[PDB]
RNA sequence: GUUAAGUCUGGUUUCCCUCCAGGGUAUCUAAGCUUUGAAAAAAA
């Protein structure tokens, strides 16, 4: 019902790491993509809804749509930092999911690899993805029932695929993650974040002014505020095989591979990671 | 010199599947019944 989009933001505020962020986010999205009608007299008449402060500010008296618009704007500010500020990190479940998946792995008789990696800038995986895409047109890739951001395991594999190749040539990248005619050896999961120093997501910006543009006529700063995966986040995730002469290259793949990005925009020095941690479980 | 006032801009483009596999193998008829019963030599 529409008392369920009034109250999402103070459901946000309250529960910070119980509620479906995925979800709570595509109900604000109503709300920001109806800003100018949810602020006439339609708030609900509540006293916590952080819609009531748009009613006391007055950015412009003149015309009442410039006013929206730059209530709106502030608005998006808002609803980014609200979600920075409020889901934060609780990764308990992700160690009791990781450490039950290992026991699984292990009566399956793999050998296990757990890595920790820690971001060292922040992050952006997943800008594609749908998750603020209704809000901020940038998303974040977001698993909605561990109800976490995650690193896909098919990136993870596809970078260190990447740089296997770049070193040890495309014929040992086919022996060792397969091709069209054999399947690969080494299994990855996804990587979800299992500790954090502060923060899990925070606001950013990009302003591009000469993005596809003629000349300085065609100039104009047009700032995109999204979300981003904030610094000092640990992230978690499995390698898990049979064969054992192939734990010798992804060894010695992990640590370089991460000092260079793992999501998006790394060229800039966005998605950046540490190797915090690398445990082997050989099979005996 | 003094004051007073901020104003503009708030996501765009591309990619939406590609390759291989498109049936393989076995069975391809089997067992019966293979003619039987009436009429063989007729009146002028």
């Amino acid at each position: 019902a529409i008392d369920f989009l009034v109250n999402i933001l103070e459901l946000i505020k309250e529960k910070q790491c119980n509620i479906n962020l995925f979800s709570a986010i595509s109900l604000t999205s109503i709300v920001y993509n109806n800003f100018g009608e949810f602020l006439s007299n339609n708030q609900s008449y509540s006293t916590n809804n952080p819609l009531l402060k748009y009613h006391i500010i007055i950015l412009n008296d003149k015309n009442k749509t410039k006013d929206v618009e730059e209530k709106r704007n502030i608005f998006k500010r808002e609803v980014a930092e609200l979600i920075s500020r409020n889901f934060k990190l609780d990764g308990e479940k992700v160690r009791n999911y990781f450490d039950s998946l290992k026991e699984v792995l292990k009566s399956l008789k793999y050998t296990i690899v757990d890595v920790e990696i820690t971001t060292r800038t922040r992050a952006l995986i997943g800008v594609s993805t749908s998750l603020g895409k209704l809000i901020f047109g940038s998303g974040i890739s977001f698993d909605p029932y561990m109800n976490l951001p995650y690193i896909p395991a098919s990136e993870i594999k596809g970078i260190v695929r990447s740089y296997i190749e770049g070193k040890l040539g495309e014929q040992e990248a086919e022996e060792i993650f397969g091709n069209e005619e054999r399947e690969g050896n080494v299994n990855f999961t996804d990587a979800y974040p299992t500790r954090s120093k502060d923060f899990l997501f925070v606001p950013d910006v990009i302003t591009p002014h000469y993005n596809g543009k003629k000349s300085e006529a065609d100039a104009e700063p047009r700032p995109v505020i999204h979300l981003t995966i904030a610094p000092k986040v640990t992230f978690r995730f499995l390698i898990y095989y049979k064969r054992e002469d192939v734990g010798k290259p992804i060894c010695d793949s992990m640590p370089i591979i991460l000092i260079r990005g793992l999501g998006a925009r790394s060229s800039v020095g966005y998605s950046l990671f540490e190797l915090r941690k690398i445990e082997v479980i050989k099979a005996a």
